[PDB]
């Protein structure tokens, strides 16, 4: 169902979720080789999840399911300004920048925050 679709996504989403906590971790230790490995890490994740709710959106169209539409269009955009803004710190990592790193850090945990209240509703809604 779109529904254990959502309950996978939102599983890959949870494991981002980790290995982030890790990176920042090793972000104020200075171990630079083991962030850059979880920079590569999150890239992955995200890019799947992404995917994934993609095609939850997609069926849940066709499907004619318009409240779930609609917060999926909601949840969808949010995630593209976290995907921004950690694209922003994987650059940051790159130029050694880490005032940047740190500012954009911080904003992508609230970012997620935010959106939480939202990604609860949408598991009901399918």
């Amino acid at each position: 169902s779109v529904k254990s679709e959502y309950a996978e996504a939102a599983a890959v989403g949870q494991e981002a979720v980790a290995v982030f906590n890790t990176m920042k971790a090793a972000f104020q230790n200075g171990d630079k080789e083991a962030v850059a490995q979880y920079l590569a890490r999150l890239a992955s994740l995200y890019t799947r999840h992404e995917e994934l709710l993609n095609r939850i959106l997609e069926k849940a169209r066709r499907e004619g399911n318009k409240e779930a539409v609609t917060l999926m269009n909601e949840f969808t955009a949010t995630f593209q300004t976290g995907k921004s803004i950690f694209n922003a710190m994987v650059a940051a990592f790159k130029n050694g920048d880490d005032d940047s790193f740190e500012s954009y850090l911080q904003a992508l945990e609230k970012v997620t925050a935010k959106g939480e209240t939202l990604a609860d509703q949408i598991a009901k809604a399918l």
